[PDB]
């Protein structure tokens, strides 16, 4: 395949855009709406179909003023894990921000009971907050597999460091319940990682050439978001911080002359072909937002084929230009 | 051009299609998002391209608590008059149902000063609302040229007639005031007009074979959903009711073993071959909504072309299934 057989922006008004190819023949697909108000989930035999797919909604926000869960559902990601579907999110019990100017999100966890993740919101059961030694503002939360162990990657602020949040892994004692304390393997310190907010977030892993890459988002949601990259050896202690080497530079930043701003919170498929690497994020197309970028609703899913350097690390080179017609 | 070379559902997310062809050859569309909280603009030189468009936010919404146009911003149409850009939308200034459990919108206008109508929300003026002798729930407002007068068509409770809403009909002084006392052209009253709620709403226009064929949507937005559509020829008195002929049937319903329940608030528009007349309609594909229904954001956009009887009436036939991959 190549970049021009994707019709791209592939998919309007979705930020943190997550594609799962399952088993069934099916990329299904994850991501914030625009409200931040639900978790849908839409389905299709190619990534092209996916523009059309009618959604389903598998789980609702908590009423307004109900506590936990009652706002802004954001990034949720569907993996599938020892024959049984779930669902990573962030959620606010409030809009309001705290006394640090921060929002006030936790991660929870849903569990489907059914293997088609999309017949009915029925068929999910809330495992409610994945709790972390430090009880303070934690999002987009991701999983991988490694070593046979289930390891839980994901952002979160430290009172003790600078910034909005942190990258920390640790591994899972079940899919919704940490075995081990977390460990910081990020946090933002170069220019291009604090501009406007000192921010780390949106990590996503990809495993290949004895080694896993784990690309995270950083700066704020506008112009200025840019992906950089951790890299380790498979078989290393992936809970020791040193075995991480962290890319000075950003790994994929706007593409300015074709109108590409602000790239981020990505995850990865493979195209129809079953051999090519897609990268799949969200772009916006115009700089002149009016009040917070979040609020905006005009990030948009890309896709777009990225290769493989002869180190056996990956190049994604450069946002690729819409071509829709 | 044919009903399969379109990918069904055209838009998904979109509620009160509206596409209109320029004569740049661009199709605008302009419809009401989920969150009901702007008027925003998408342009293609396909249809299948507007799934894929990049939207712009022309207008937004007045703040919280601030009186006219603050929520609710439903069925936004884009129109070209005499040179300049309208667009004819509806608001409330709360989210509050009236006395007798009734939604409180009015009918506004807004104008751009550019040839290009998605450069910027500075180009928009408001004109404000579009007022009617007596001051009720009024909504899907359109407007047709005919016999060298500018024509606006309306939806507007009136406490004396059963329903949400019946069709009204007047002559415009210029694209924002009414020259004439409204005159209505239908009410709920037949069984399929009065399925749960007795109700006609989201006025369209086409005009062929000497009449205009004014097409209305009807009952519940559930599976009883249908398209009624009254007639008159091009050379009558529009404000006369009696011109009008009113259909004892609906022209357009639900398709049930395909499960495309409730096709309505339509509008018309041409292929690219600038020959081949085009249905526009929203569309549900379940019905067992669960929370609030007004907040499920699964009305989707349609597209199919249409026919001509013999007669020189319209042949809508029946919506087409979904065919994306
Ligand atoms: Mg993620
Ligand atoms: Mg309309």
């Amino acid at each position: 395949v190549q970049a021009q057989d994707y019709i791209n922006p592939l998919i309007v008004q979705r930020a943190d855009p997550y594609i799962y190819k399952h088993t069934d023949g099916y990329y299904y697909f994850t991501a914030s709406v625009p409200a931040y108000n639900l978790i849908e989930i839409r389905r299709a035999k190619t990534l092209n179909g996916l523009a059309n797919a009618a959604p389903r909604t598998i789980w609702r926000k908590h009423p307004d003023g109900s506590g936990a869960m009652s706002q802004l559902i954001w990034a949720p990601e569907l993996h599938y894990i020892d024959g049984k579907w779930f669902i990573y999110f962030a959620a606010s019990h409030t809009k309001e921000f705290d006394h640090n100017g921060m929002f006030q999100h936790r991660m929870y966890c849903i569990e489907c009971d059914n293997p088609d993740p999309m017949r009915d919101e029925a068929d999910w059961t809330e495992h409610g907050q994945i709790e972390t030694p430090l009880d303070t503002f934690a999002l987009d939360a991701t999983v991988f597999e490694a070593q046979k162990k289930l390891y839980y990657v994901w952002a979160q602020k430290d009172p003790a460091i600078k910034g909005n949040s942190n990258i920390y892994i640790a591994e899972m004692a079940n899919p919704w319940t940490l075995k081990t304390k977390p460990v910081m393997l990020t946090k933002p310190e170069y220019d291009w990682e604090t501009k406007i907010f000192w921010v780390n977030e949106g990590p996503a892993v990809l495993h290949r050439n004895g080694r896993f890459f784990l690309t995270y988002s950083a700066s704020a949601t506008d112009e200025n978001y840019a992906m950089g990259m951790l890299t380790v050896a498979e078989d290393a202690d992936l809970l020791d911080p040193t075995s991480w080497s962290k890319s000075e530079t950003p790994v994929f930043q706007s593409n300015m002359p074709i109108k590409q701003f602000g790239p981020g919170h990505n995850s990865f498929t493979v195209a129809e072909d079953g051999e090519t690497d897609m990268l799949v994020y969200h772009c916006r197309n115009y700089t002149d937002i009016k009040g917070d970028p979040l609020y905006d609703p005009n990030r948009h899913t890309m896709v777009q084929p990225f290769t493989w350097n002869d180190d056996g690390t990956p190049n994604f080179g450069k946002p690729v230009p819409y071509n829709y017609k």
